[PDB]
């Protein structure tokens, strides 16, 4: 048997807002965070738009000196983490610092830093590479820097499971607390891949929407005219906490993390199976982990990335796991509004799933103008839907066929 | 209730050879795998030597067609993984494929591929970025590709905890099996950071030995004339397996994995505390996890990277954890011979720790000509030591202050 895990703090940078409540207001109003990308020449690229974090002020969190040493994805992850810890009200002491850890991950990490240092290396040679290039670029430095700044001496790691990273980071943090390896974890992910190599890389695989003329309409999960995902930047972080620890200090509890599932498709490098059999097993695993019948699920935050093969495979998976109940639950992709934050997608979508529980409302899938063949579930087309939500699922699936499901429940 | 975990398979690429037994014979002969680097021109760099994998033939595992699409670190991880799985004698069936997962990590992952695509982007433009740049370079794709080739549908993820990756990967995979999430895991790491950004980046931070005149003498843990670590390439993979599962199929058991510890220094991004307080917390966590009296520890495979601050800190933590018993155990750094495989360091070192148990021999710390002040333990200077080993401990420390300890014992 196993300790209960609750959510006491949340923090976020997204294309919709510089914090959770601004982002969540965006979500419920159906607002897009997608725009042509600025201060960067995309003439030669097939995709010129994405979800940028707008007006980020790193000096609310770090000195100019510390910020200069760190890739944007690390800055974004620390901002989300500080917000989350602040939101939790947690006081770190000598009594508890050994019981507080971090698992903040990234899918692709320091690409902007790697770009900038590559320029220096090619143009001038290795003597112009920054001394902080290595520590300032590696994916575990959100966990590293946060632990140094707050004096966190608990489990310290980072997951990198491509587009599953955020979901996996929160799940494995939850396991640390459940099995008594920590009382508190800060978990989630951060990503900044809106550079040459990210838009170029995903663009070369023709994975991206090229709807340059209508950026806010590019991300249209399960719509018949979808043409690939929209690349987005940001971060999400949650304070996970053992229930008796939260209660003792009178912490405000948002929701309970009751279920985590994992699976591998063992199918293709960059496409799921057509029936989404891996997604199905992962969702099944998460529900068994929670001791929940598929019947109990009210809301699914879909992976729902606006790809042809991806979107249909997730519908097939949900129909398989849930049967006739798949038509009674509400499923939406918030990527319709935020785009695809890759490694940070599972973190910000775990937060939206928790807020769907707090506010009893399913966020919309915007741009769902003509549902494709088979896309006949309640996909919350166009507008937010107030409704009863006791249990909310959040799916992430990644290159390599790596799948993650979180199950959240209302607490009382 | 927590299940017992054993090692049934091991695989390796190292600077000492292209499998486990060849690598192991080099370790016991006191052989160095460190040489001037031949694959690039480094006349502009302050470090012009490393531990390269010599004569690696990827077409012993994969078609040339697939190999071409994959960064060396992925090639190296799959090679070590395929060896470990072969060595286990495990058969993947529809009955067990959902119970077999993989956690192979990397510190930096596809940096050679990323640099090469960065050259294309800057010299030509984004149109020359390979369509395989993302799935051929990101860290989670050892786990991805291995699951695709072998049909593994169990937990599928990657850690990135810098030079601690391999230790954390094995540790966390063991926890998956211990807590019932899988019956088998392929776990370890792989690294190939010997490109312009890698040697230039660590050089810029002055982390590397610059002993170009005698590359084989550069890696000299606890020697008073050490001047930084030696950058090394390779992969270690282990098959971890629930004890009853292994017994049930008549598996050859190398050793039991009895202990796993984690901790954060919460001190500095790129140096340990002088007293190795974080290392000490980690080893105590692992010894407690294993239910051991610290006096049962016979052999320690040190992190022992040949850095001024790092080597002395590890002595301090061992003296702090074992008191007078520090003078009875044997502690050696195989990095004296292999150099520093970064994310793969913990993976090849876990393997050398299990082989120390199989063969009852402490591997040498070669090049320990003049042990530094306070470095007065049995550091197995120069020559392999035959001795009683029931319990072996392997340490890894990483940028961010992220620590890991594994404890293995002989299985009867
Ligand atoms: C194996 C696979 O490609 N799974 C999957 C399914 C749907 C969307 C996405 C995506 O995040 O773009 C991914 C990665
Ligand atoms: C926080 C820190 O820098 N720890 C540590 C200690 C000793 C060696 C090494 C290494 O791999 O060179 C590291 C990374």
């Amino acid at each position: 048997s196993r300790r209960r895990v609750v959510i006491t703090g949340m923090g976020m940078l997204s294309p919709l807002g510089l914090d959770v409540p601004s982002s969540w207001e965006g979500i419920l109003a159906g607002r897009s965070g997608i725009a042509p990308i600025e201060h960067m020449d995309l003439s030669a690229y097939s995709t010129r738009f994405g979800g940028s974090v707008k007006g980020f002020n790193v000096e609310e969190y770090l000195s100019a000196k510390e910020a200069r040493k760190l890739d944007l994805f690390i800055q974004y992850g620390l901002a989300a983490s500080f917000q989350a810890v602040r939101d939790s009200g947690l006081e770190v002491t000598d009594a508890n610092r050994e019981r507080i850890g971090v698992s903040m991950g990234s899918g692709i990490g320091g690409l902007t830093n790697i770009e900038n240092n590559c320029r220096s290396l090619f143009e001038q040679g290795p003597r112009r590479i920054s001394p902080f290039f290595v520590p300032g670029s590696i994916i575990n430095m959100v966990s590293g820097f946060l632990s140094i700044h707050l004096g966190l001496q608990g489990p310290n790691y980072a997951l990198t499971t491509a587009q599953t990273t955020g979901t996996h980071s929160i799940g494995m943090a939850a396991r640390n607390i459940a099995y008594g390896e920590a009382d508190v974890m800060v978990a989630g992910g951060s990503e900044m891949a809106a550079c040459g190599l990210g838009l170029g890389g995903f663009g070369a695989a023709r994975a991206l929407s090229t709807r340059n003329d209508e950026p806010t309409r590019a991300s249209r999960p399960w719509d018949r005219d979808r043409d690939g995902f929209v690349l987005s930047d940001g971060s999400g972080a949650l304070v996970l906490e053992e229930l008796e620890h939260a209660r003792a200090r009178g912490a405000r509890i948002y929701a309970e993390l009751v279920g985590f599932g994992m699976s591998g498709d063992a199918f293709h490098m960059t496409a799921p199976p057509e029936d989404g059999a891996g997604a199905a097993r992962c969702m099944k695993n998460a529900l068994r982990d929670a001791g929940l019948d598929p019947r109990q699920v009210d809301y699914i935050n879909a992976h729902g990335t606006s790809t042809p093969a991806g979107d249909i495979a997730e519908i097939a998976a949900v129909k398989s796991v849930f049967g006739e109940h798949a038509h009674a639950l509400s499923m939406s992709s918030t990527k319709s509004m935020t785009g695809h934050l890759l490694g940070a997608a599972g973190a910000v979508e775990a937060i939206f799933s928790v807020l769907a529980l707090r506010d009893q409302v399913a966020p919309p899938t915007i741009n769902l103008d003509n549902p494709d063949e088979g896309c006949d579930l309640d996909l919350v087309a166009h507008e937010a839907k107030p409704r009863k939500i006791d249990v909310a699922l959040s799916n992430s699936f990644g290159f390599g066929g790596t799948n993650g499901t979180l199950v959240f429940r209302r607490f009382a």
